[PDB]
């Protein structure tokens, strides 16, 4: 407890954890050899979301940098947690439309800059840079949006029309949430302080367990990952 | 020298250099392109550990952490080691045994967690806290266990007898050495300090050497890797 | 500013952000599978340096490391650029000659411990220390180096003969230009002194940026790209 935001970083640890849980179980004995993929992706997000969110409630993901003439509270554990998860999301989306390895290795390339970018954004002591580096941060998210609205649904519409639709589906989502991110970092606490750290926090909750357990089970629930 | 425990950690520094001289001289010229797989794998696991005992003996890879009112010496260099050398042994299992790309990546998922929850367990300010990540870390290893010994070793059933018994084996090798890691760390001064350091410090040594000369020498020595 | 490097650092930045944009501009509507791929990884080399030479200028890819008795600047950007840099020219290198994948793994082993091993070097506080990672490091790149050389050719003699001679090139200029990097280094500030900060960054300027744009351009400018 102690921090005000301590709430909505344990109730996001707990839906984590359930999310992980129940995609578990429900993977529990499947054979093809594609859904279990689709599992393995999926399951594993909520898993390192989990113990991500968990090491903020518990403190650990939490640090101090200085910036604008004083010590604000950064949750690097946030950066760490997408890190890994938005290439694991940007694999079943691949996975899903059969994309080709160059498009995926470009995807998983622009993401990893557009996390470590906005990690480096949120570290920067002068108040200034931290706003060049979520530019460059997302640029980079630009691009993989651009390509997951456009290139992607071109690939998806060669697939069956189960896998065609939820692939929109899938599309329209991580369009709308992704862009959200940047908004919050830039009226939240790490950019314009527009917005207390108490809602950003809130904010980022359910934006990340909409991205990671949502998104796994509209994906999951679908006959979409089946060979 | 100085840290009583200098010994164990150049002990453990010049067997796993000589374990790299030695797999790599075996593996000079094989052209089995699977062989040669088996060769990458096994030999990059203790050329890794080399690095990292080395840290630890001339003291980078030491670092003090506060707990319990004290300040506790930590050995994270254990931690990237562990990081890097645990996915290359699953990967060796992996490739024995033919398993899916979809249990692939779940079992390294699990390691990932594995090792950063528990790395995270040890950098913990909050001596309580420290045991709630060594529960995360364990059952995560409980996971992959599970899965090695079930689902791989059905897997391995399907290949010719000489890769069916050479995966037993190396298979019962690293259920019993994998689970005397996290004892250790409960008993040792990173948990309850029911052990010192020096003796933590021995069988991690020991441990270490053999999960990754042993099991290249049982692995290697056998025809279990040629096609 | 401040820094009297700070010019090479703006420089770099801009040469390396320039040579992203023409890459990426030149890869636009590139349907070839194969091309794409050489697109993907080379485009992604230095919009990767860009991002971590930007880091050094701002002051944020800067740290000071004691040893010598004194309080030395350290650029350790440079080696996470490098660390995900290398392993993406060597992947380059394995598709232009079609190498087994027990040997890309083994090189990417073994460019993970260079850097890596180098970047620890950077770091330690004990001078004479320094200088044995920076043998273990180099010792690494030989290993690459001469598998490159020896390994390689061998394999690109198999490919049509414009894949031949550009893989010559390209093996030539990357022999000659990551020899130069463990000597810089160790007649730069991170090792003997016997030449300031300033030329060693104008040096490695220079070396970053021929590695990254020159060698992007002379692959990405040969039909050795195309399938
Ligand atoms: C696997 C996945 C896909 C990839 C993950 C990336 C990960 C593996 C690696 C990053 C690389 C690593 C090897 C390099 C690490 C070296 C290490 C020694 C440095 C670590 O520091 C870097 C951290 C910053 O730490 C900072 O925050 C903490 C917490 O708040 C602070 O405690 C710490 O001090 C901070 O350090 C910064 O500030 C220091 C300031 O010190 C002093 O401060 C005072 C005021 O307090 C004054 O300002 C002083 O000034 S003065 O008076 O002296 O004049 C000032 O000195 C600085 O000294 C420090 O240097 C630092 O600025 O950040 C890490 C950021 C990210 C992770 C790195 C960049 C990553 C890039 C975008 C990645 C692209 C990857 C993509 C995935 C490619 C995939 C390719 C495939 C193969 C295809
Ligand atoms: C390639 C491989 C498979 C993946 C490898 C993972 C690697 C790439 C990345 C981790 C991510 C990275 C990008 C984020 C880094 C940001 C950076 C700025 C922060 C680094 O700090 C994190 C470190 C902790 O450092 C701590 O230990 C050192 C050494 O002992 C200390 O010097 C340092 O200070 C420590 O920092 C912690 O404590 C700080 C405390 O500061 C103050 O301390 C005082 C007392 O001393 C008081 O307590 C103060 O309190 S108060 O008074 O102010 O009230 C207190 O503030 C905190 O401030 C710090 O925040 C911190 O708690 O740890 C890194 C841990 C691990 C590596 C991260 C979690 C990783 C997760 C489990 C990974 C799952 C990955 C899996 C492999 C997925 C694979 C997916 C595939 C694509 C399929
Ligand atoms: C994706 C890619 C391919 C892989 C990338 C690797 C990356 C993911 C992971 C590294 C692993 C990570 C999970 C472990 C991190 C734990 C974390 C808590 C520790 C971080 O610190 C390690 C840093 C060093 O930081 C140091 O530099 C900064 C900046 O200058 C300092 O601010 C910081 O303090 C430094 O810390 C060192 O010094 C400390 C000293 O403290 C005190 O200092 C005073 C003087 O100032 C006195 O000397 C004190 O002594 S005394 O008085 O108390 O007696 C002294 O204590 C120490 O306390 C610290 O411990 C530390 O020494 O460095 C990171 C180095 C590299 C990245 C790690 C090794 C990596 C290895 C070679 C990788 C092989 C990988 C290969 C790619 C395999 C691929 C396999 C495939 C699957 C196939
Ligand atoms: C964990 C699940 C998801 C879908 C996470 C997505 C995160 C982003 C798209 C973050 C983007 C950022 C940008 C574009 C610039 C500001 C810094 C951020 C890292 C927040
Ligand atoms: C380097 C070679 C091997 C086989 C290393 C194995 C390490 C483990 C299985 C570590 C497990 C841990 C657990 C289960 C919980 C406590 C923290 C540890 C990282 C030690
Ligand atoms: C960013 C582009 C390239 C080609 C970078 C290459 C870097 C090296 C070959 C670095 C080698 C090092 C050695 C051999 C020993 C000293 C430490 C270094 C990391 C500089
Ligand atoms: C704390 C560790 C959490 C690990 C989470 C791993 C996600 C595993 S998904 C699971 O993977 C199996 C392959 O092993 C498939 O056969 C199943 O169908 C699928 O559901
Ligand atoms: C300090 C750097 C240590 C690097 C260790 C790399 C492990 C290399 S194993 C070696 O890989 C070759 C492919 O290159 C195969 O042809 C050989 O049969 C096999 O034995
Ligand atoms: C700041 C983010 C920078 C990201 C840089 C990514 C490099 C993309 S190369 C681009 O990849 C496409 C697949 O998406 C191919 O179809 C094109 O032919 C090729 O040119």
């Amino acid at each position: 407890t102690g921090r005000p935001e301590w709430i909505w970083l344990a109730l996001g640890t707990a839906l984590m954890g359930l999310g992980t849980l129940y995609f578990l179980v429900k993977g529990m004995g499947v054979s093809d050899p594609d859904a279990k993929k689709f599992y393995a992706i999926t399951t594993l997000v909520p898993a390192i979301a989990f113990t991500m969110y968990l090491s903020m409630l518990l403190g650990y993901g939490l640090t101090m940098v200085p910036f604008g003439g004083e010590q604000n509270p950064i949750y690097w554990a946030r950066y760490a947690d997408w890190l890994f998860t938005t290439p694991l999301a940007l694999l079943d989306l691949a996975l899903l439309v059969d994309a080709d390895q160059g498009t995926i290795l470009a995807l998983v390339g622009a993401d990893g800059i557009m996390i470590g970018t906005g990690l480096v954004g949120a570290l920067t002591k002068v108040y200034s840079y931290r706003f060049v580096w979520w530019a460059i941060s997302t640029a980079a998210m630009l691009y993989i949006l651009y390509v997951l609205f456009f290139g992607f649904t071109s690939k998806a519409e060669s697939m069956r029309p189960e896998v065609a639709s939820t692939f929109k589906v899938l599309r329209n989502v991580t369009v709308v949430l992704w862009s959200a991110y940047p908004v919050v970092w830039l009226i939240g606490s790490e950019g314009a302080g527009i917005v207390p750290l108490n809602i950003e926090t809130l904010l980022f909750m359910v934006l990340d367990v909409s991205a990671k357990v949502g998104f796994g089970l509209i994906l999951l629930r679908s006959r979409a990952i089946f060979g």
